[PDB]
DNA sequence: ACGCTAGGGATAACCGGGTAATAC
DNA sequence: GTATTACCCGGTTATCCCTAGCGT
């Protein structure tokens, strides 16, 4: 076997990196689900080929954040995040940062519960048979956050930022977390687009779930 | 008198395209 | 010359927080 260090910075078409890459066969358990959460919040997995393999493309303003998920995905990330430097339309600078595992099968698994005939879709019981407690904790950190951001608030409900999925599909992500995690929740309106909000009543439960999972400078996310 | 939420707005992300670097 | 592909880019906007001033 080939250790990360010897290929981390040879060409894409290095062998030494195909021999290093075809060593590694599936995403450990946490990996796979963690991909989940991320996949449903802020995580774009794709394809070059026509599904054969896939990566998954980060970014983030988090830099912390974003170093957490490279650690994670370490044996299939080469490069440390990379400082992403922009000028807004308005002329303001914007700093984000960002990082790629490489293509590999290992990614198929990921992809194959949400990416069906080039489109980014949700299986009918994902939650139900995939959402694992360390999955709603990567998904709260890619888009969740409170409902009431007001100075010296007493409310501890929680939202997920769902606007990009359909009424439909958030509706089955709800009866999911209700059945599954026992959540107080249901779907409210934004921008005529969809999100998940979840009753300050079940905010302890929400918490404890997530809580081994969360690191400290996302925390602030929380009510 | 003030908890609460619909609506605002500049991001903080998603999404694909291009390319520099091996292999043959 | 062609295939290959990880690390960038830049087009866009649905996010992701902030708050007006509604409702009681
Ligand atoms: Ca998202
Ligand atoms: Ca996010
Ligand atoms: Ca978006």
């Amino acid at each position: 076997n080939i250790k990360k260090n010897q290929v981390m910075n040879l060409g894409p078409n290095s062998k030494l990196l195909k021999e290093y890459k075809s060593q590694l066969i599936e995403l450990n358990i946490e990996q796979f689900e963690a991909g989940i959460g991320l996949i449903l919040g802020d995580a774009y997995i794709r394809s070059r080929d026509e599904g054969k393999t896939y990566c998954m493309q980060f970014e983030w303003k988090n830099k912390a954040y974003m170093d957490h998920v490279c650690l994670l995905y370490d044996q299939w990330v080469l490069s440390p995040p990379h400082k992403k430097e922009r000028v807004n339309h308005l002329g303001n600078l914007v700093i984000t940062w960002g990082a790629q595992t490489f293509k590999h099968q290992a990614f198929n698994k990921l992809a194959n519960l949400f990416i069906v005939n080039n489109k980014k879709t949700i299986p009918n019981n994902l939650v139900e048979n995939y959402l694992t407690p360390m999955s709603l904790a990567y998904w709260f950190m890619d888009d969740g956050g409170k409902w009431d951001y007001n100075k010296n608030s007493t409310n501890k409900s929680i939202v997920l930022n769902t606007q990009s999925f359909t009424f439909e599909e958030v509706e089955y992500l709800v009866k999911g977390l209700r059945n599954k995690f026992q959540l107080n929740c249901y779907v409210k309106i934004n921008k005529n687009k969809p999100i998940i909000y979840i009753d300050s009543m079940s905010y302890l439960i929400f918490y404890n779930l997530i809580k081994p999972y969360l690191i400290p400078q996302m925390m602030y996310k929380l009510p």
